[PDB]
């Protein structure tokens, strides 16, 4: 007794965007006032410490479309 | 007995927009007044701590259209 | 017994964007004001800190459309 | 017996104007039409006029900004 | 016995002026019409006049902002 | 027994006037069409005029920033 296994997905998709234009993009994100007082700051694994600091990301992709795809054939 | 096994999936998906434009985006985040008081801090394993930080993200693409697509087959 | 195992995912998928103009983009922030009091900072492992600091991106792509396709085939 | 005084005011306040036209979004607005017939025209004295306009005018005589600070400190 | 003075005012404040034409959205619209026949014209003296005008005039001689601040320790 | 004055006052503010035309988006905006007939034209004293106008006209005599800062220490 044979096993046939015949893996043919076929894709024809259109993943697409028309765009007129982007525009007057304004990121300016603005700290506050931050105080820290103590005898002791005492980090001892694994910690991540964000104290008054900024983290900043503008993405601004004309597309940014995003086509995510798997293929997975598991024979035992 | 002989074990046939056919994987045909057919995709014709479209997946599109159109926009005529992406406008005035402001994004102006404010810090307030932050007073942090104490003997000790003492942060001992895996910790994640944000004492008046920002974190920030502008993401504005012209399409942003995701096709998301997993095939799994599995054979014993 | 025999075994016959065909992978023949086929792909004809498209993945596009028309932009008409990626315009006046404006990533401007600020820090504040950040005052961090202590006889000791004391820091063991892993610790990541960030006082008072900016991370700043700025990404623009003209397209930034992404096309992600892992193949897998196992066989035992 | 002894004296310590700090002063450490902190400003991180915004004054701001805006001022006539700012931030519309104007998406496929139609041509205007004028038309005017008026074949003889006599402008004597102190005359001022305008036949037929389609005109966008900002106009902005104001939108000034002032901004006054006293930093004393007297010791005796 | 001794004296310790701390001053120390935070000032995060906005003042703002937004005049006289900001944030509108107009899609589509139509284009307006404008006839006028009117074919002798005489103007004598100090006429001020508009004839088959279509403008979308903003004037704006106010929002001005004015921010006075007086900090003043005394000390003897 | 000691005087100690500390006299760190901090400026992060901002003064902004914005004038007067700006961040405005226009998008496939139609041709505006402005007709006059007037053959005869006699303009004599002080006259001012426009005949068949379509002026995006942006006028700005004001917008001005004042700022003064006053810091003075008097130790006696």
């Amino acid at each position: 007794g044979s096993v046939q296994i015949v893996y043919k997905p076929v894709d024809l998709s259109k993943v697409t965007s028309k765009c007129g234009s982007l525009g007057n993009i304004h990121h300016k994100p603005g700290g506050g006032q931050v105080e820290v007082k103590s005898e002791k700051l005492d980090f001892k694994d694994r910690v991540q410490s964000k104290i008054g600091s900024l983290d900043n990301i503008t993405h601004v992709p004309g597309g940014g479309n995003k086509k995510i795809e798997t293929h997975k054939l598991t024979f035992r």
